[PDB]
RNA sequence: UUUU
């Protein structure tokens, strides 16, 4: 039924018809506690203390990312750790090598025979290989990976909200949007997040983050395999860029903004691309546009160029390759377009 | 297809 609406779930209706103090009162405070907590230095000590004696004589450190860490959780969420054993932080891996999956594999025993943690699923399957497990002493979930490249986002990410904090507002609303709409199966917090980035950039309120990798005399690249993971940290101040003070009607105006930008987006042609940050990017023509590593990274990878070739394309800023909504198909497309339309249409005054 |  191309032709009919998907109509807007009842659960969204109703949050979006209500107040958008209601939406954060509680959401806000609570993301912004939950960036750091004692509890996450419990659980990267004990992260520790158990998989050192299974990787003697190998450098270990744990680092911690995801929506805790950026500003924009709450209490049920996970907490997403990368466990780097023996300076793997660097090495680029889109799919894991079997070298990888055999680490993963040894660590699963360990969590198993530990009473300190809960083994919830060991997904050696995925594009980036995860250990699930409930960190019993707090009780907090854990994703547990072996590849650095989301601790890397997420480092961009915290830059980005703590400059401009009207940008971690609008993501916890399209979290909870998302979640309400029953949207998650096809797209993802992150995939959104970056969507709100996207739009921001377009309203001259965030740099492209290539704006921010330029590479000269005194700024040169952290390389994670052919990806620039690095930026310059300057201030808005010094890019030219406004801060905003987040308000209730600032947010509900950027939202419904928000909202039918993405309802009209040309999906078909166009592309969200916070790497670039400009209005209209043609999916033709991305992959001519982006850094020289790339394009020898494909020449030596052919089966990893950004998979172009589906209904939506997103873009991630820093693994250029990734097409974070590839697995979005058309009716989840015409989903979120319908709901996005109904969306606008409920925050209009 | 499963982290981000």
């Amino acid at each position: 039924m191309q032709h009919i609406t998907v109509r807007l779930p009842k659960k969204a209706r109703a949050m979006i018809v209500g107040e958008i103090t209601n939406v954060f009162k509680d959401k806000y405070p609570i993301a912004d506690k939950l960036k750091v907590i004692p509890e996450y230095d419990v659980i990267e000590q004990d992260l520790c203390k158990l998989l050192s004696p299974g990787f003697p004589k190998q450098p270990l450190r744990v680092y911690k990312f995801g929506s805790r860490i950026t500003g924009i959780g709450n209490r049920s969420s996970d907490l997403d750790l990368f466990v780097d054993i023996g300076n793997t932080f660097h090495t680029f891996e889109h799919r894991a090598s079997n070298a990888t999956v055999a680490k993963l594999r040894a660590m699963r025993k360990f969590f198993c025979d530990s009473e300190d943690w809960r083994l919830i699923n060991f997904i050696e399957q995925a594009r980036v290989p995860i250990i699930k497990t409930c960190h019993l002493p707090t009780g907090i979930e854990c994703d547990i990976c072996l590849n650095s490249m989301g601790f890397c986002n997420t480092n961009l990410l915290k830059y980005i909200f703590e400059s401009q904090p009207l940008t971690q507002y609008m993501c916890i609303y399209v979290k909870n949007w998302l979640e309400r709409c029953k949207l998650t199966e096809q797209i993802s917090t992150y995939s959104i997040t970056l969507m709100v980035i996207y739009f921001l950039q377009l309203q001259a309120l965030l740099p492209p983050i290539a704006m921010l990798q330029i590479e000269d005399a005194a700024n040169q690249a952290v390389l994670v395999g052919p990806w620039v993971v690095n930026f310059a940290q300057k201030s808005f101040s010094e890019l030219g860029l406004q801060q905003l003070k987040a308000t209730v009607p600032v947010i509900k105006g950027f939202l419904r903004n928000f909202f039918a930008y993405f309802a009209k987006f040309d999906y078909e042609h166009f592309l969200v691309c916070p790497y670039i940050g400009q209005a209209n990017v043609e999916i033709a023509k991305i992959e001519r546009m982006l850094h020289a590593r790339y394009s020898a990274y494909v020449s030596d990878n052919p089966e990893c160029s950004i998979q172009l070739k589906k209904p939506m394309v997103v873009q991630d800023p820093i693994q250029l390759n990734h097409n974070v909504t590839k697995a979005v198909t058309k009716y989840g497309l015409q989903t979120f377009v319908d709901y996005c339309q109904q969306t606008a249409e409920l925050l209009e005054e």
